[PDB]
């Protein structure tokens, strides 16, 4: 019959550590997976379903334009090119040689960071452009980065995301769109795993990068929204160095169908369901035997809820860890705190099965 | 009289964000100041006062030799000019150009730290050497730093600070120190403001910085202890770029003076006083109206205490800093928390009557 995981011996998983890619990115609703077969049987051109998904995602976002990618990581590498080859078509097929144009691309040290291996200085190099980083991971005066911008300047980049990148003394976003509008550069915005979908766009910021898996509820795919006339460069990409970095019509469709959903639910109801389910969840576990548990904000500041676990050595945080992951039903845990001796339950990508097989294998040991 | 700080018109200041650079450093007990005054008062020949003093340093530490820093930046330069130039004094006298010397100095990307604006790399450009970033600030995996290692590879560079640089997915110690004898390549660390005084040492890294007012309780100063040739080859940069960071004999005395006191109260009594001190603290602070408080360990995991204040913008976290730093006894707290609308009070600089200090200009508001 048709091929399932079980066909090609892959067992799945369970998710405690959110939409991680390496672990499929997310589930869809049954609502998504129906979308994306539903745009699987028709011919439909490619140019008018790019120019219609990109108003659909710009209203969501209220920005001018937008524009699908595969997710965050072409994102970024599709936001550089538009603002070093813009829409010239030679100018596209000739990078990542930038040719006669600016291509150096400012960002605050602490913001380094990579995609699955894949730095994002190496992303800027995809898009014909050259990473210049300023100050350092635990400071970064404002004047240092406007000094940095020249008339070789074609970018600033800013990550928004306090969990992979520093921001301890560094410049703020509105800081970067200041300096931006002074000398009449662009602004990139790596807004991959954010739920905000209008905050951002509102910092005034020319690009901002979502990523679909992460937030969304949608499959393997991305959008780039901003203003038109970049949005507009960064269509002229695919016939680049985007060309490779194919979406195909039912990853769209099944995009389009998540922000439809995600628009839906208010931001109340998911974080007060999420917010009762993790504190009764943490009943459960702070009553194993040499384990504590607490419902806990994100550290960040976000309006995410986990259960902290306190493996006290008395019944090892580490060795514990990979006890998880190598069960019966694999189960993966955020292992951050590791160092504080800690580890994190996080519900994001945790089904209400997936729940009781974490507490029945912590039970189990 | 005697010129003191109210003759300058610079009023004195309360450091609740420990032992700030910018605040002074640290102030001295009545022990660490009499062995200033009695240095002052004889002549001594330099090389034997150094030689003496890295003895006394590296017992403290269980190290082969000890060189005496004016602190932890001027410690990095040197220690890199150790590995690059070595000890031929031409070679020295000829720095930062490196000559003919490998001079590669490779560090993961998360650990590309400030000191107080001077960066670290600009400390690796000053010993002669290069700076070689590798990995991303979320992550660097082993293999990249192994690779990193070439034939022009001086040394290894490590960051012990868990506040100011990054250490989440990068390459642990004691995988540098396997890294660093697999290639034969030295391994210097940087341990600024850290309280063990041997375990780093004991890690096999060749050369361990510390820097004197973190925690010492010493005026400016510091040292560098590790093996017996490259700390032979820290003292020959004083011919060379080390010759501008004088360290006088009244420092130096000082800084001996502040070891042989820190070594002789145990751990377990200045981490059970500061626990018990800020349980009573953090009582006080509960208590006034709009916020709330409570006694944390630290973050990163280490055995020291703080206050973390809980500012309810219905009685602005941002705001009310500023207010503290501004008022007739100008306090200094710990900001780090500001996203998170909270802050800290910090005990590491802060006297009996500067908790007072604090209590009274928190009431008035």
């Amino acid at each position: 019959h048709t091929m399932e995981y079980q066909h090609l011996g892959v067992v799945p998983v369970v998710s405690a550590q959110a939409n991680s890619t390496p672990l499929g990115g997310c589930t869809l609703s049954d609502g998504v997976i129906r979308a994306m077969g539903d745009a699987a049987r028709f011919h439909v051109d490619m140019e008018q379903l790019w120019q219609a998904a990109g108003s659909f995602l710009a209203e969501a976002t209220g920005s001018e334009d937008a524009c699908p990618v595969t997710g965050a990581a072409a994102g970024m590498a599709i936001a550089v090119a538009a603002c070093v080859a813009g829409t010239d078509g030679l100018r596209v097929q000739r990078l990542p040689d930038p040719g006669d144009q600016p291509n150096e691309i400012v960002l605050q040290k602490g913001h380094s960071i990579s995609y699955g291996g894949a730095p994002l200085a190496q992303m800027i190099a995809l898009g014909g452009g050259r990473a210049v980083e300023v100050g350092a991971v635990n400071e970064t005066p404002r004047s240092h980065v406007a000094s940095a911008v020249t008339r070789r300047t074609a970018a600033l980049v800013y990550v928004t995301s306090r969990t992979h990148a520093v921001h301890r003394k560094g410049v703020p976003l509105d800081e970067l769109v200041a300096i931006g509008r002074e000398h009449g550069v662009p602004v990139i915005v790596d807004a991959a795993g954010e739920g905000g979908l209008r905050r951002w766009v509102a910092s005034g910021a020319d690009l901002v990068i979502y990523s679909g898996p992460k937030m969304l509820g949608a499959p393997t795919s991305g959008f780039i929204c901003g203003r038109g006339d970049l949005v507009a460069a960064c269509r002229a990409q695919y016939s680049g160095i985007a060309r490779p970095m194919k979406v195909g019509k039912e990853n769209l469709l099944g995009l389009l169908q998540a922000v439809r959903e995600y628009t839906a639910v208010p931001e109340e109801q998911r974080a007060a369901e999420q917010l009762e389910r993790m504190t009764k969840l943490a009943a459960r576990l702070d009553k194993i035997p040499g384990l504590s548990a607490r419902t806990a904000q994100d550290d960040s500041g976000r309006t995410i809820y986990r259960v902290l676990l306190t493996v006290d050595p008395a019944a090892s945080a580490a060795t514990l860890a990979e006890e998880m992951r190598a069960g019966i039903p694999s189960i993966y845990l955020r292992d951050f705190k590791l160092h504080l001796g800690q580890l994190e339950v996080d519900p994001r990508a945790l089904s209400p099965d997936g729940e009781e097989s974490v507490v029945r294998r912590l039970e189990e040991l």
